């Protein structure tokens, strides 16, 4: 019926209901490292997640989102290529059916096992809904996940997946510290883009970290046990919930490092 990642309702069909899919600043894109422009005027990123308040985790039929209380400047992102304070509202992942695919952004055509998106909205706009009507309304921090050693800080997320196996299910998920998902370095690439899922709105200053975090095979395997379907419907494993790379067109990807 509506949108998804299957053969009959996947990314290639999105343009029919969301014409912006063929827009000028669509995401994700391939990051050509030799064409990215080192911009020495970019400030370092400033991630202030010490007061973060996670509230819930839910399976929305497309991915699982961990939501945060964004009623106050509790967990924010500023600095980098951003002007203003962006508030963390939630994070989710995109992953594949196999270790060699899953990320949305690619680096020199290399695909990672998954990609974490920490979604933030520009506070000057009042609420998330208004931010999605502005060219600089959102800032998504993207982090690549490669399969290797286990990420301790990701385990609490992994263990709770059993209780939100199907579409629509949710579970209280308090006291989760998102700082446990950050890599060691905050070096990044940035470019103007969009939401990678419908409505595909062209807001979003993408901030993709250079350094991937590593998770274990067992950790990513639990992601693959989730379902796209609701309880009582035919089981469809939630895998490959990623959108292929879009044409860069008239945009330049800047890097904070050389
Ligand atoms: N993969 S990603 O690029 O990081 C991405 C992040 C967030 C969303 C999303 O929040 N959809 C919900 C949503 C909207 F996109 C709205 F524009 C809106 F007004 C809403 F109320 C709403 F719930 C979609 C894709
Ligand atoms: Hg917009
Ligand atoms: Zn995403």
């Amino acid at each position: 019926h509506h949108w998804g990642y299957g053969k009959h309702n996947g990314p290639e069909h999105w343009h029919k209901d969301f014409p912006i899919a063929k827009g000028e600043r669509q995401s994700p894109v391939d990051i050509d490292t030799h064409t990215a422009k080192y911009d020495p005027s970019l400030k370092p990123l400033s991630v202030s997640y010490d007061q973060a308040t996670s509230l819930r985790i839910l399976n929305n039929g497309h991915a699982f989102n961990v939501e945060f209380d964004d009623s106050q400047d509790k967990a924010v992102l500023k600095g980098g290529p951003l002007d203003g304070t962006y508030r963390l509202i939630q994070f989710h992942f995109h992953w594949g059916s196999l270790d060699g695919q899953g990320s949305e952004h690619t680096v020199d055509k290399k695909k990672y096992a998954a990609e974490l998106h920490l979604v933030h909205w520009n506070t000057k706009y009042g609420d998330f809904g208004k931010a999605v009507q502005q060219p600089d309304g959102l800032a998504v921090l993207g982090i690549f996940l490669k399969v290797g050693s286990a990420k301790p800080g990701l385990q609490k997320v992994v263990d709770v997946l059993d209780s939100i196996k199907t579409k629509g299910k949710s579970a209280d998920f308090t006291n989760f510290d998102p700082r446990g998902l950050l890599p060691e370095s905050l070096d990044y690439w940035t470019y103007p883009g969009s939401l990678t899922t419908p409505p595909l709105l062209e807001c979003v200053t993408w901030i993709v970290l250079k350094e991937p975090i590593s998770v274990s095979s067992e950790q990513v395997l639990k992601f693959r046990k989730l379902n796209f379907n609701g309880e009582g419907e035919p089981e469809e494993l939630m895998v490959d919930n990623w959108r292929p790379a879009q044409p860069l067109k008239n945009r330049q990807i800047k890097a904070s490092f050389k």
